[PDB]
């Protein structure tokens, strides 16, 4: 009969671990996306500087 709240528990903290482990990957993005825009930026200044 308990399996009532332990299924309502784990139901929950289910959803808890799910919406903290989408937050870790989109932080992972937003790092992956803030390195490559600062590489692009580099090399278009790179690009740019030879008619400088």
């Amino acid at each position: 009969r308990g399996r009532s709240a332990s299924n309502e528990f784990l139901n929950i903290w289910g959803g808890q671990y799910n919406h903290t482990v989408q937050t870790l990957f989109a932080l992972f993005k937003k790092l992956k996306l803030h390195n490559a825009m600062r590489l692009i930026k580099d090399y278009v200044s790179e690009d740019l500087h030879k008619y400088i």
